């Protein structure tokens, strides 16, 4: 790993859509534009989490 | 490496099931929802622990 | 490694038997289920330890 | 590794450009050359990050 | 790596054995059933030591 | 990596030659001679880095 | 690397022979037995050094 | 990795040699016998550096 990043994009393909959010470096940030889904799909893996698990990954991903 | 997260989904496929559960950064977490499951197995391992068992994998992951 | 476990699963195919047990992280643990033992083999190696070395490996992995 | 860097460079390929910049090693920097562009291009990654979403990575780099 | 176990297995074929010993993170034991060495031969290197030599490396690993 | 040398060369194929510079180990240096940009291009990457962009590259690399 | 050794085997083929030596973990051995000498070959390099240079190499691995 | 051994060999092939010299775990020696320099080439990489630009190299690697 070169790019000094850790972490994943999440979304859920389920019924109350949150868009696209990730962790980096241990900090959760929105991400507001599909470019930059598309460019940190680029170093980083991209997964499904449903919204109602959002909540445990966060208190994990502390 | 570059997820972030060191750690593992378990379930029993036993008798009495107690669903997903995951160890994700030395964290134990409940998981609610099959996409959650599948998003986690894209980047950890996911194993089968029993029922019985689990209380000492507990204690061993503290 | 991105389970966050470290360790094997050990038994004994000679007279005294003792059933399965692990290290997992440095703390040993007795497997009460078959399935437990089969989850672990996906993430750890499972050697053989005869029972009369169970105690100095032990005394290694403290 | 062997280089010294840990990063990446980011641009956008909207509308507003903020020409390329980089994270080299947890500092922020602007590039002003295409020709430096594309030397780091041989070490470390090279990303798309819409100008919205820079302020979230900017903190979560912090 | 993932066993959680860094060392070696010595014996000497010299005309007196000092049977298998090991190395075990940094700990030396005695192997006394050879169902041990074979498995931790599946984790760790096996080696021939003299008997001579074993001071020596013993004083090196302290 | 065995050499215990982490860095890269940097010029410029632009109108402002600075000759051939190195970063060793976070150190800068000029490098007088083809043969030893040659003898460090066996172990260090080589990268182009316009002049104007060199100060830049100076603090993240500090 | 699982053997928890680190270091080299060394002798020379000129005319002032010293025997096998060995560096293992920072600290310098002579070695009295071939036998000794095949298994190290087994888990660490085996190189060459004069005996003029030995002082010199025994400073660096001090 | 497992030679104990980060660094390299460097000479010069220019007009006034200085013999082989070595960056051996940050400890610069003069290496006095070919049969040492090949030895140690097997280990670690060996590369040219003019007699003008030891003095920067040996600053860089303080």
């Amino acid at each position: 790993n070169v790019s000094g990043v850790q972490g994943f994009l999440f979304h859920t393909d389920g019924k109350e859509s949150y868009g696209y959010r990730a962790f980096i470096n241990g900090v959760e940030i929105g991400i507001k534009d599909i470019e930059t889904v598309q460019g940190f799909q680029q170093i980083i893996p991209s997964i499904n989490i449903s919204k109602s698990d959002v909540e445990a990954i966060e208190k994990a991903m502390k």
